[PDB]
C-alpha cells in the first residue's frame, strides 16, 4: 500500500495507480466517480453530486464511456477507430480522471481540465490521445480529465420542461469542475489556478463556460482548440432541439411530461439507432443534440454574449490546424474518401457546398461558390477539392475563431491565437487531408515522448515546445517562457494587429490576420446577405 | 493649280482637295485636313441622322482643322494642363462633321493598312484634332495611313426620343459610321488600302468601336479593332430606350419644351442652352456617367451589348484591348468628396463608403456593401492611403478593367483572335499628381508617338517606348498579330485566351506575360454583382 497513491476526496478515500511515463512515474486516479448515475428516472437530468462512499474506492482503471454512436465508415482503421469508445458503453459514465506528479507536488500545482470534443454526440476521456501522463511527469502539471453525457442523454431537450431541460451534459462539466474546486488540493492541484482546455466540441464546451456566470468561478484561464460556442454547429435554438426532440420520440414511438417519461423507457441503443434521423438537411459538421439557447445556462445566443461581454479579467489561447475541414469531407460529400485522391469535379463542388453550408440560401450558396473558384484554374480538380475542404473548415472553426478571437480581446481579454501546420509523421489519412481537424491534439499531450510510438526526433521537440507553451498559458496566462531572451516571442492577439503565430517543426513565426478577407465574407458579409436576400 | 507642290493635290468622290506638307521629326508626312463627310447636321438636321456631303467645285482647303462639334468645356481645373489638352483646339459649332487624314510624303507606293481613330471624352466631348491625336508620327515612322473624324457628341450626338423620325438615337454613331463609308470609297485616292482598316479608338471611342463590331452595317467597313480603356458592354457606355426617352424629355423641360413637337421645339433652342442642362438629367449623383450616350434601339444595337457579346460569332476578327493601371484616379476629382488633384487625397473609411455610392450608382445598399467588404483591405480597414488607392479602384475596375475582361473572354470563346494589355508607364510629363498613378486616357500620347517630338521634353526612354508601341499597333494593323515577325528575341506577346487568360504588361522594361486580368475581382463584378442583383 503506496501512501502516494491514496488519497481522500470529499466523498471518500481512493486508491490511484503509479504509472510509467518516459522520465519517470506518475501519480493516476482513474475511473472516480463525481455524480450519481445518470441512469433510469435520472436520463436527461441534471446531474447530481456522487453520495460519499465506504472504504477504499478503486481509482486505478478507465470506467465506461458514456452511451454513444460508434462510427462504422472505415472498419479497422487506426485514423477513424481512434476516436471511438475504448471502454464499455454506459449511461453509468460519469467519471473523472486525475494525474498527477510522482510525488505529489510539494506546493500548489497549476491544474489543467481537458474537456473531449467529438461533435456533442461522442467521445471520452480514456482516449489515448488524452492520456494525461506526459504533462504530469514533464510539466509537473496536475491533469484533469471528465466524462460527460453525449447525443440525446446529455442534450437532447424539451426546453421549458422538468424533465429535459437540455444542455445537462454541459451541467456534467460543470459538475466535476465545482469537483476539482472542492476536491484537487488533496491531490497537491492549485484550485486557485485551473485552466480549462479542449478541442472542437471541448473548445466550444469551454467557451461555454467562458459565456455562463456559474461557471466563471470554476476556473480562470481557458484554451479552445478548434472549436467556439459560436458558428454554425454548436448551439441550436430552442425551437429547433424541441423539433428534434420530438421527432426523436416519434421515430422511436412516442404534453412534455408524457413524451419523456417514454423517452426514458427506451434501451440506449434505441435513441442512438435513430439519433442521425433527426437533421433538418442533409449535411457534414452538423450534429443532432448539441447545447440548446435555453436563456439559462446559455442565457443568449453564443453571438449575442460574446459581442457584449466583459471579458476584462480572462485570458484565452486559441487556435485552428491547417486544414479544418478535410476529415469530414469523407463523410457525405459525394466524390471524397480516404482511399483515392478526391479530385472532383466543378459540379460536384457546387453540390458540396449545399452539404458543406446546409443552411445556405441559393444565392448565398452561389457567393460561397464565387468566392472560392479560383478563376484562373476554376475546372482544376486539385483545387476543387481543396476549396470544399477550406469552405468547410473556414464556415466552422477558422472564421468562428477569428470571430471570437476578435471579440475577445476587443473587449478586454488577453488572447494568443494560433495556426498548428505540423502534419504527424505517423497520420493514417491520406496525404491531400494535410493536417486534420483533431491531430494537433496527440502533440499538446506529448505522446510523441512515448519512444514505442515512432515518432520522429524532431516531433518528439516540437511537443516538449507544445507542452511548455499550454503549460505556461495555465501557471501564467501567457505561452511565453518567463525566462528565456530570444525566443521570438508570441504576441497577444489584437483588433488592431492580429497577430498569431505557426505553430510547426520551425521556430515560431508570427503571422497576421487569420484569413482575414475570406473570414470578412463570412463574418459580415453573408449575416447581411441571408438577413433581407 | 500651277506653282504648288503637286504632291498635295488630291481627288475624292466630293471634289478637289488641297493639302498641307507638314515637318515630323524624320521627315515631312501629308495632311488633309478638314475634309467634310457629311452635310453640316445644323437646323432642321439638329438630332438628325448624317447626310452624306454634296460635291464641292474648285480646290478645297484642307490645311487646317476643323470645327469642333459643340460640347461641354471643362472648367474644374482652369489653367491646368491636364484638362485643358482635352479641351476643345478650335471653334465649336454644329457644323463639325469633317475628318482629316495623314500619309507619308510621298504618299505611299502601294496600298497601305489604315488606321482609323475613334476619339473618346464620355460621348459628351472629344475632338480628332487635339494635340494627343496627331497622326503625323505614325504616319512618317511606320508609313501609315491615319484617319481621324469628329462625330456628334452631347445631346448633338445622342439625344434620343426611341422610336421617333426626328430623334432615333445613335447619330453620332451613324456619323463615326458615315466617315468609314467614306475611307471605303476614298482612301485608295491616298495610297490607304481600302481591304485593310483597323479601327482603334479609347474610353467612349473604344466602346464606339465595340459597337462597329457588334452592329453588321459596320462590319464590311473594317477588318481589325482596338478598344482601349473602353468597351461596348458595362455600365456607362449605353442607356436602355426607356432612359434615353426619360433623359430627353426632362432635358427638354428644363430648356421649357408627342415626338415630334418636343423635337421641334428642342431644334430651336440655341446650343449653349442644351449644353448648360446636359448634366442635369442623370438619375443619381454619380462619377464616370454620362447624360447622352449610345441608346439600346433595336437598329443600329439589335440588343444590349451584353446580349450581343454573348452571342455573337467572332470567327474572323481579330482585336487587339486593354487598360492603363489606374483607370479611375482621374474620375474621383470630379465629385467623391475628399478627393482633389492638389492634395494626397487620404481619405476616411466615411468617405470610402459614401464614395462607392458615388461610384457606383445603380448598386443597392447591399451591393454597395457587398462592394466595400470586398476592397476593404481587414489588416488595415482604416488606413486612408488604402482607402484612397481602393476607391480608385473600385471605380476602375466597375467601369473599365472588368467590363475589359469580360469583353476578352466572351471575343475568345467565341472565335476572334484576342490581345490583350494592361499599360503600366506614367508620363514623365504627367501634370496630375503622383496618387493618381497612370490616369485614363495617359496611354494615348504614346501610341501616337509624341515623344519622338523632341520639343515635348519626354525621355529617351520613353521615346523608344513609345516606337515600341507603335510597331505594336502597326504590326497588329498589318497582320492581326502586334508581334514582328522578324524579331524572335523579344518574347512574344501571346493571344488571350479563356484557358491560359494571358495578357502583356507595356512599361519600360521588356514585355512581360501575365495570367488572369483582375480574375478574382473581376468574377465578384461579372457573376457575382449581377446575380445579387436578381433579387
Ligand atoms: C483635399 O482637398 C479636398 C477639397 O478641398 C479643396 O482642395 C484643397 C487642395 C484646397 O485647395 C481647398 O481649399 C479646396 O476646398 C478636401 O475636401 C479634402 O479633405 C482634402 N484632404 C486633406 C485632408 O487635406
Ligand atoms: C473516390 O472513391 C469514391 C468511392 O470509393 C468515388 O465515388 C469517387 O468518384 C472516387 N474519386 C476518384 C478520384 O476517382
Ligand atoms: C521643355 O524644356 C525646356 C527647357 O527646360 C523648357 O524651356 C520648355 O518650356 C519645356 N517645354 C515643355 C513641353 O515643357
Amino acid at each position: 500500500e503506496d501512501p502516494q497513491l491514496l488519497v481522500r476526496v470529499r466523498g471518500g478515500q481512493l486508491r490511484g495507480i503509479r504509472l510509467k511515463a518516459p522520465g519517470g512515474p506518475v501519480s493516476a486516479f482513474l475511473g472516480i466517480p463525481f455524480a450519481e448515475p445518470p441512469v433510469g428516472s435520472r436520463r436527461f437530468m441534471p446531474p447530481e453530486p456522487k453520495r460519499p462512499w465506504s472504504g477504499v474506492l478503486d481509482a486505478t482503471t478507465f470506467q465506461n464511456v458514456c452511451y454513444q454512436y460508434v462510427d462504422t465508415l472505415y472498419p479497422g482503421f487506426e485514423g477513424t477507430e481512434m476516436w471511438n469508445p475504448n471502454r464499455e458503453l454506459s449511461e453509468d459514465c460519469l467519471y473523472l480522471n486525475v494525474w498527477t506528479p510522482y510525488p505529489r507536488p510539494a506546493s500548489p500545482t497549476p491544474v489543467l481540465i481537458w474537456i473531449y470534443g467529438g461533435g456533442f454526440y461522442s467521445g471520452a476521456a480514456s482516449l489515448d490521445v488524452y492520456d494525461g501522463r506526459f504533462l504530469a511527469q514533464v510539466e509537473g502539471a496536475v491533469l484533469v480529465s471528465m466524462n460527460y453525457r453525449v447525443g440525446t442523454f446529455g442534450f437532447l431537450a424539451l426546453p421549458g420542461s422538468r424533465e429535459a431541460p437540455g444542455n445537462v451534459g454541459l451541467l456534467d462539466q460543470r459538475l466535476a469542475l465545482q469537483w476539482v474546486q472542492e476536491n484537487i488540493a488533496a491531490f497537491g492541484g492549485d484550485p486557485m489556478s485551473v485552466t480549462l482546455f479542449g478541442e472542437s466540441a471541448g473548445a466550444a464546451s469551454v467557451g461555454m463556460h467562458i459565456l455562463s456566470l456559474p461557471s466563471r468561478s470554476l476556473f480562470h484561464r481557458a484554451v479552445l482548440q478548434s472549436g467556439t460556442p459560436n458558428g454554425p454547429w454548436a448551439t441550436v435554438s430552442a425551437g429547433e432541439a424541441r423539433r428534434r426532440a420530438t421527432l426523436l420520440a416519434r421515430l422511436v414511438g412516442c404534453n412534455d411530461t408524457e413524451l419523456i417519461a417514454c423517452l426514458r423507457t427506451r434501451p440506449a441503443q434505441d435513441l442512438v439507432d435513430h439519433e442521425w434521423h433527426v437533421l433538418p438537411q442533409e449535411s457534414i459538421f452538423r450534429f443532432s443534440f448539441v447545447p440548446v439557447v435555453d436563456g439559462d445556462f446559455l442565457s443568449d445566443t453564443p453571438e449575442a454574449l460574446i459581442n457584449t461581454g466583459d471579458f476584462q479579467d480572462l485570458q484565452v489561447l486559441v487556435g485552428v490546424v491547417k486544414d479544418e475541414g478535410s476529415y469530414f469531407l469523407v463523410y457525405g460529400v459525394p466524390g471524397f474518401s480516404k482511399d483515392n485522391e478526391s479530385l472532383i469535379s466543378r459540379a460536384q463542388f457546387l453540390a458540396g457546398v449545399r452539404i458543406g453550408v446546409p443552411q445556405a440560401s441559393d444565392l448565398a450558396a452561389e457567393a460561397v461558390v464565387l468566392h472560392y473558384t479560383d478563376w484562373l484554374h476554376p475546372e482544376d480538380p486539385t483545387h476543387l477539392r481543396d476549396a470544399m475542404s477550406a469552405v468547410v473548415g473556414d464556415h466552422n472553426v477558422v472564421c468562428p475563431v477569428a470571430q471570437l478571437a476578435g471579440r475577445l480581446a476587443a473587449q478586454g481579454a488577453r488572447v494568443y491565437a494560433y495556426i498548428f501546420e505540423h502534419r504527424a509523421s505517423t497520420l493514417t489519412w491520406p496525404l491531400w487531408m494535410g493536417v486534420p481537424h483533431g491531430y494537433e491534439i496527440e502533440f499538446i499531450f506529448g505522446l510523441p515522448l512515448d519512444p514505442s510510438l515512432n515518432y520522429t526526433t524532431e516531433e518528439r521537440i516540437f511537443a516538449q515546445r507544445l507542452m511548455k507553451y499550454w503549460t505556461n498559458f495555465a501557471r501564467t496566462g501567457d505561452p511565453n517562457d518567463p525566462r528565456d531572451s530570444k525566443s521570438p516571442q508570441w504576441p497577444p492577439y489584437t483588433t488592431a494587429a492580429q497577430q498569431y503565430v505557426s505553430l510547426n517543426l520551425k521556430p515560431l513565426e508570427v503571422r497576421r490576420g487569420l484569413r482575414a478577407q475570406t473570414c470578412a465574407f463570412w463574418n459580415r458579409f453573408l449575416p447581411k446577405l441571408l438577413s433581407a436576400t
